[PDB]
C-alpha cells in the first residue's frame, strides 16, 4: 500500500521534495520498504518509530530539510548511529540550534541533543 503523498516501484518509495513536515508524513510505510526518498522537504525531525517500523530499509536519503538537532531529533540519530556505515551520511547536516549548526547529524551524541532542549 504506496502512502498517498509517494510514489513507489518495488521496494522503492518516493517521498522526496513535497514539502512534507512531522505533521503530515505518512504514519506508515510499507513494511518491505528497501530505499526511502526523503531528500527536500521541510522536515526538522522524524516521528519516534518511523525508521525502525522499516525492518528491511537498507538506505534513507535525507538530505536537503532543515533538521532541528534537538531532542526531537534523538529517534533519527539513534538510527543513523547504528548503520553499518556512517559515510553515506555525510550530507545531512543540522541548521540548528546555533551550537549544533553545521554539525553532521551522523555523528551527532545523544546527550548534545538533550543538552540543545535547554530552557
Ligand atoms: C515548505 O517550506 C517552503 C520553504 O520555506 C515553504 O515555502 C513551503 O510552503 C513549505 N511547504 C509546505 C507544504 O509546508
Ligand atoms: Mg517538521
Amino acid at each position: 500500500p504506496c502512502p498517498a503523498p509517494c510514489s513507489c516501484a518495488g521496494t522503492l518509495v518516493d517521498c522526496g521534495r513535497r514539502g512534507l513536515t512531522w505533521a503530515s508524513l505518512p504514519t506508515a510505510f510499507p513494511v518491505d520498504t528497501t530505499e526511502l526518498v526523503l531528500t527536500g522537504n521541510n522536515l526538522t525531525a522524524l516521528p519516534p518509530g518511523l525508521l525502525d517500523a522499516l525492518p528491511a530499509l537498507r538506505t534513507a536519503h535525507l538530505g536537503a530539510n532543515p533538521w532541528r538537532c534537538d531532542c526531537r531529533l534523538v529517534p533519527l540519530r539513534a538510527w543513523l548511529a547504528g548503520r553499518p556505515e556512517r559515510a553515506p551520511y555525510r550530507d545531512l547536516r543540522c541548521v540548528a540550534p546555533p551550537a549544533l549548526r553545521g554539525r553532521l547529524l551522523p555523528y551527532l551524541a545523544e546527550d548534545e541533543l538533550r543538552a540543545a532542549c535547554a530552557p
